[PDB]
């Protein structure tokens, strides 16, 4: 049974809802982003209306073979009028084709569903700035001040100069990095760029890649491993077995890996800059662990919320557990006393 934070009152939707069977009530089911959480349900015998980015709709019909006919793909930043209400689509700074959805209700109640997302000042700047909003179902994540991590700018920034080092010192070094989902592309393409090489990875990898709308993607990845020297690797194998044996299948081109494992936070955020993060070794392997993240930081996503200045918060992450919950109902006060709305 669907829980309450992913209905939308005093409409036929429901929000990242597909694990639930029939929904009683739901007329448009809208998925806000292709991460396994989200779609979770979601198949080719599929047959209710589903409304999302034109990017997720690349993915829904090549990846889970959701019929073409059930696939209602939404422009961003554009006001469009579902099953009689109007919504408007806004980019979530998360994963590729991901969504914020704003729905305004036909009793003028404004209803702001985050997705998951990482805010931005760029945001106080889109259709947001013009009106009130009531209700605001935010992601939650890194809701606590802990979870501090750099800008996307600064990791990436560490690691090109990283793996430049590394391959221009030793032009045998393979580059390998980690993945297990959409997003992130950016670590694997700016490593490429920086080496003059194209990005090597599986076929199943690629046919993802092509659905993202990434501007002169042909001239950027490729499954012909042997013309690379940046690989992606499924992230359970980024380990030193794991490591090991893919550089054994290489026959004798490298003699060394630098290895990427882009986490969300860690706990040695606490404690380490990222200038100055290190690799764990062993003899001809490296493996870094970056913290680049695609969810808001406590600080920014506090910033967002003070500017937005909703209503009610109603969370999405963090939601099973009493200490969780309390912990999160305390800083919502905060905000809302220190900037007064
Ligand atoms: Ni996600």
């Amino acid at each position: 049974t669907c829980p309450f934070y992913k209905k939308i009152p005093g409409t036929g939707f429901t929000v990242d809802a597909f694990q639930y069977g029939v929904v009683e009530g739901c007329t448009a089911y809208f998925l806000t982003h292709f991460h396994s959480d989200h779609y979770a349900g979601l198949s080719k015998h599929f047959t209710f209306p589903v409304y999302c980015s034109e990017i997720t709709g690349n993915l829904l019909k090549n990846k889970l073979h959701v019929q073409e006919q059930y696939i209602h793909p939404l422009p961003l930043d554009t006001e469009c009028i579902v099953n009689g209400v109007k919504v408007v689509l806004l980019d979530a700074n998360h994963c590729p084709g991901a969504v914020m959805i704003l729905f305004y209700l036909p009793n003028g109640t404004v209803i702001l569903h985050t997705g998951d997302f990482r805010a931005d000042p760029s945001m106080e700047r889109s259709l947001l700035a013009d009106q009130k909003v009531h209700m605001l179902y935010l992601d939650t994540t890194y809701c606590s001040p802990e979870y501090t991590f750099p800008s996307q700018q600064e990791v990436i920034r560490f690691a090109i100069n990283t793996a430049f080092e590394a391959v221009t010192l030793n032009p045998h070094a393979l580059v390998v990095c980690g993945t297990y989902s959409i997003g992130k592309e950016k670590v694997f393409l700016a490593i490429a760029d920086v080496l003059g090489s194209k990005v090597g990875m599986s076929q199943e990898k690629y046919k993802t890649l092509q659905c993202l709308n990434i501007p002169e993607i042909n001239s950027l990845i490729t499954t012909d491993m042997c013309s690379s020297l940046v690989h992606l690797l499924p992230m359970m194998q980024i380990n030193f077995k794991g490591l090991q044996s893919h550089l054994k299948k290489c026959g004798g081109k490298y003699n060394q890996i630098l290895a990427f494992r882009p986490t969300g936070w860690t706990h040695s955020n606490k404690f380490t800059r990222i200038a100055d993060v290190i690799p764990q070794t062993k003899g001809n392997i490296s493996i870094y662990g970056i913290p680049y993240s695609e969810h808001s930081s406590y600080l920014e996503m506090k910033r967002f919320v003070q500017w937005l200045k909703p209503q009610k918060i109603i969370p999405t992450v963090n939601v099973g557990t009493w200490k969780s919950r309390s912990t999160m109902e305390k800083y919502f006060r905060e905000w809302k006393l220190e900037a007064g709305y």
